[PDB]
């Protein structure tokens, strides 16, 4: 059967500043880079950035809500997420409306965002607070 | 400091079909649903589907290489691809890469791999016979 996510493979328009988001913003260890593409991690996340000649600079308005949620403790949360603001990262979300998050754009408009919280207790907290029509199984 | 993938969101058009393909064809585990998405678990993988009115049914050339890989064992894997193949999803590439892989596509055009193999396994590949402009760190 199908055990979890292998890996998360991003088209990137421009290999350098998408590099230098992930790494040096973000802080993911970088493992290898090649003139088309990079391997990094994050914890047991295996990130691919692959040079895409087909990848645009996809303004939030214009993309559907497909996202990718980076893990980081309640501790750390605040002073990251207000280190990409001054840094000037963009946004895309403000209203909280699955816990404790922060909504942001990488260089080519992939939506990404930090969350605290697991599954586990993200579903606690919606029987508090279900989403309209919720049942759970 | 990030320290993992916390959850993967896929924007879906019609969240009953999307439901199916994931559940039931995929064999993820459903924990809750409500009017606009549902939680599903893969491994330590949460997937989050939402239902999003701006997500096209796209296809596989007009997307990008973003692509979303699980996890599947070596022995496991001739299986599954042979029951995607029964129910007809269509494949989006054919694997030139190390490590078995199975390209295909989601109702909406979401591009998914099934993939055989670690970062580790891949960069022990690489090392021994580097891509183009490849440095290791
Ligand atoms: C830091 C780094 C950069 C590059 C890109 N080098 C570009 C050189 S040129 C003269 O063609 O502009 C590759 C690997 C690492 Br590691
Ligand atoms: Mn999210
Ligand atoms: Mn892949």
């Amino acid at each position: 059967m199908l055990s979890g996510l292998n890996h998360l493979t991003l088209a990137v328009s421009q290999l350098a500043p998408s590099v230098a988001f992930y790494q040096q913003l973000l802080g993911m260890t970088l493992h290898a880079r090649w003139d088309s593409g990079a391997y990094l991690s994050c914890g047991d996340l295996w990130l691919c950035l692959s040079l895409d000649p087909q990848r645009r600079v996809t303004p939030p308005e214009e993309s559907d809500y497909t996202h990718y949620a980076f893990s980081i403790s309640e501790a750390d949360f605040a002073s990251f997420a207000a280190r990409l603001e001054a840094a000037g990262v963009a946004v895309w979300k403000l209203n909280r409306s699955e816990g404790a998050s922060h909504y942001f754009l990488d260089p080519d408009g992939h939506k990404l965002e930090l969350h605290v919280g697991s599954l586990a207790q993200r579903l606690a907290a919606c029987r508090e607070q279900p989403y309209k029509g919720m049942v759970f199984f």
